[PDB]
């Protein structure tokens, strides 16, 4: 209870708001955020269209990305402008101390780039806000008239925070000055603030929040004839009138000519003395110094990336993958009507399903909390399910403690009959991102359970002051094991959950096979689209149909059992580690009586045929390899070295770029939205390469041919990743498997960071 505690502590401030470019919010759904926001203004319509606030990616913006991060202690930001001809920094620190969860401090630093005018007009906007019925913020007055010398000091309380000041300060920068009539009421030009209340709810819409502001402001200048015959400079009308004050908003805005700095310095009174800049400045050079010894020890690339710049793209890598590090809040929307269609007992079950789905019973529900990493920053900064299994292990080497805050975070959102919904999307400001159509989660749906695979790390860990509470839960394996016993009754909650809900027709059809119960079917799935497998549009048995049979559904199952197995013998749950081991049993031989093809020499997904037969339907792809990615497979197995044989084939999988997600060969190759039927995808190439390895490094007929696959894809995959990095400056969501090109997504980080782990080995 000490160290979990300490956690709490440590982890409750961060800039956990990676949805936007910078902003800070704790671990509490209501309480105090921030949020950066800056535009250049050329003139009288321009600002609204350069502000930036919430992450996008358009040719206005060359790239972003967290280049050290630690939650812990903080890290720096850089932000590549085109639009705004700015290059920024934003640089945070946190500074233990209080009963509140610490301070912390930023610092933005904006500087023009070479293309920019050198007398650019930059708008920049620190926004404010708190939630909760009994808290209170108050921006403390200037002296001077119409605004702000010096800094800005906002007192507040709440049950939460206690005590705290946060100060804006002065900053360093050329501040322009107005000559026009209206200086004589709004002043030559100055820092503002406009303190303001809303009802809760709305705090999170800061740009409409803002635009509000600004037009009342702008109306005013309208009201009071200030016209087109005469006017004020855009930066000035678009300045707002000073009313500082007390509310739950506060807008502190400051308008720079040409380069600029400024700092925040959150103090919390309940430590000892306030933060000062030259506090920031020490904590900022102590975090990089920190952060780089633990890089080289945790991150220790292995040949031949042993280099430099290798170093500075794992960096890159990292950081953008542990700064996505996000905390949520608020309602769901789920269906909860449970029709009877989603059971999807009948032929043309995806048209009963569509009609239940047209019954729009759901609504919103919770609220729920979500502490997690995310895939995409601009596009999707939210949990996923199956992705967290991916970006918590190279979480987990740098910060097992964290890692299973986040899995801790995942696991309490499990419903009674053992569900976690696969996307969280919690809260309005969360739905801002998702068109309704697409917000509403099912129970029925399941998505691959790689957290377990996370588990399974933190396991043989175990078996074999941030400095200390990075690591608490491995080096007291009293902690440890207690984390285990609290946790296992949800994992077995969810296994039993996937056979409760996720289970295949054996009993019904033509099929013998060793057990009468192993077999799974995911529900959810479209004519063309089985989304809860993780893998989109991977060609599976047509038309689908209840009597379908998927394999690597019931290889993550095997996953399941496997840690079920080590954390029950952990525990001692030996009534337990019996069931598991005679499930265990009869999927290793299901897996081959189910889904084995001799013929074609791998493993397919089943359906029923027209005449009510089991048939195989064979699709050489990633879906082909699932036993022997999940590590089920014996490693004398002649299946597996036949498996081995495909992944070699470069008429098949292998591209001089990674592990193609389809076979060259197969008919879908290329075909329809090719997302999953062609590209390279880092993940299950992770998986593949993991698994190499383990073959590799062992007694039996198959090493040196694991061995050298290992070696080359190892090489493959690092490098098609580096060269894009090295070329775009993003991480990308698959890669092209014959020109090697990064497509879809960028800012995919995403799994495609697993890519700091395949460099660094000793797996
Ligand atoms: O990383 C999560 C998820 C993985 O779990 C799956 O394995 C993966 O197959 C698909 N991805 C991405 C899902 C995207 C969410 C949909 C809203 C995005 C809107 C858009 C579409 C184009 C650009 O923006």
């Amino acid at each position: 209870s000490e160290i979990g505690r300490l956690n709490n502590q440590s982890l409750l401030w961060g800039p956990y708001r990676p949805n936007i470019y910078f902003g800070t919010r704790p671990r509490i759904g209501k309480s105090l955020m921030t949020g950066l926001m800056w535009g250049k203004i050329e003139s009288y319509t321009d600002f609204q269209h350069t502000v930036r606030y919430t992450c996008e990616q358009n040719e206005g913006m060359k790239g972003y990305g967290w280049d050290e991060y630690d939650p812990r202690r903080g890290g720096i930001q850089s932000i590549h402008d085109i639009q705004n001809g700015l290059d920024i920094t934003t640089s945070f620190v946190k500074i233990p101390g209080g009963a509140h969860g610490g301070s912390w401090a930023a610092r933005i630093k904006g500087t023009l780039n070479d293309d920019a005018p050198k007398d650019q007009k930059t708008i920049v906007v620190f926004y404010v806000s708190q939630e909760g019925e009994n808290s209170e913020l108050e921006a403390v007055p200037s002296e001077n008239e119409f605004g702000y010398e010096g800094d800005v000091i906002l007192k507040g309380r709440s049950e939460a925070l206690g005590n705290y000041k946060l100060v804006v300060t002065k900053g360093k920068g050329v501040i322009p000055q107005s000559d026009h009539d209206l200086s004589r009421l709004r002043g030559p030009g100055q820092t503002v603030v406009q303190s303001l209340t809303y009802p809760d709810e709305v705090l999170w819409q800061a740009k409409p929040i803002l635009f509000q502001q600004l037009k009342a402001g702008i109306d005013w200048l309208v009201e009071n004839k200030y016209d087109v015959a005469d006017p004020p400079p855009p930066w000035q009308v678009y300045l707002l009138a000073n009313k500082p004050g007390s509310g739950n908003v506060h807008i502190v805005q400051k308008v720079f000519e040409g380069d600029f700095e400024f700092d925040i310095l959150f103090s919390s009174e309940s430590a000892g003395k306030e933060v000062t800049s030259k506090d920031l400045e020490r904590e900022v050079k102590q975090a990089t110094e920190v952060f780089g010894e633990r890089f080289a020890r945790v991150f220790d690339l292995k040949a031949p990336f042993q280099g430099d710049n290798y170093k500075k793209f794992g960096k890159s890598m990292f950081s953008n993958l542990i700064g996505g590090i996000g905390y949520f809040y608020g309602h769901s929307l789920v269906d909860r009507s449970y029709a009877p269609e989603y059971d999807e007992e009948n032929e043309g079950f995806w048209e009963d399903a569509a009609e239940a789905r047209a019954r729009h019973q759901e609504a919103l529900e919770g609220p729920y909390e979500l502490f997690t990493s995310i895939p995409s920053r601009p596009f999707f900064p939210r949990g996923f399910l199956w992705d967290e299994g991916f970006h918590l292990l190279p979480i987990a080497d740098w910060d097992i403690d964290l890692a299973l805050e986040i899995i801790k975070s995942w696991y309490n959102l499990m419903d009674e009959d053992g569900w976690i919904a696969r996307e969280q999307i919690l809260g309005a400001e969360a739905r801002s991102k998702v068109p309704k159509e697409f917000q509403t989660q099912y129970p029925h749906y399941a998505n691959p359970p790689t957290l377990f695979l996370v588990l399974d790390n933190f396991v043989e860990r175990l078996r074999k002051l941030d400095e200390t509470l990075s690591t608490a839960s491995v080096d007291n394996p009293e902690v440890g094991l207690e984390y285990l016993r609290r946790l296992y009754p949800l994992l077995r909650r969810q296994f039993d959950w996937f056979r409760k809900t996720q289970a295949g027709d054996i009993k019904s059809y033509d099929r013998e096979a060793y057990s009468t119960k192993e077999a799974y079917r995911w529900r959810g799935r479209t004519v063309s689209h089985c989304l809860t497998s993780g893998l989109d549009d991977y060609p599976r048995p047509q038309p689908p149909h209840p009597g379908e049979l998927h394999v690597d559904l019931m290889s993550w199952v095997g996953v399941m059992v496997k840690s079920l197995i080590s954390i029950g013998s952990l525990l001692g749950a030996t009534e337990d580690v019996e069931f598991y081991t005679k499930v265990l049993d009869a999927i290793e031989h299901n897996l081959d009586d189910l889904h084995w093809s001799e013929k074609e020499g791998c493993y397919c997904d089943a359906t029923i045929d027209e005449f009510e037969e089991h048939k195989l339907v064979c699709h050489k792809g990633y879906i082909s390899l699932f036993p022997f990615l999940t590590g089920l497979l014996k490693p004398d197995s002649p299946k597996l070295g036949k498996l081995l044989a495909l992944i070699g084939d470069e008429s098949e999988l292998w591209s001089p770029y990674g592990l193609r997600s389809l076979s060259k060969k197969d008919e879908f190759y290329g075909t329809a939205e090719n997302y999953w039927r062609s590209p390279v995808w880092i993940n299950i190439n992770y998986l593949a390469i993991v698994q190499l390895y383990n073959i590799a490094t062992q007694d039996g007929p198959y090493k040196e041919t694991a061995r050298d696959l290992y070696t080359r894809l190892r090489k493959n995959i690092v490098e098609t990743v580096y060269r894009n990095w090295e070329e775009t400056g993003f991480a990308w969501e698959q890669y092209n498997p014959e020109t090697g090109k990064g497509q879809r997504t960028q800012h995919f980080t995403g799994w495609t960071s697993l890519v700091v782990k395949i460099m660094s080995g000793h797996h």
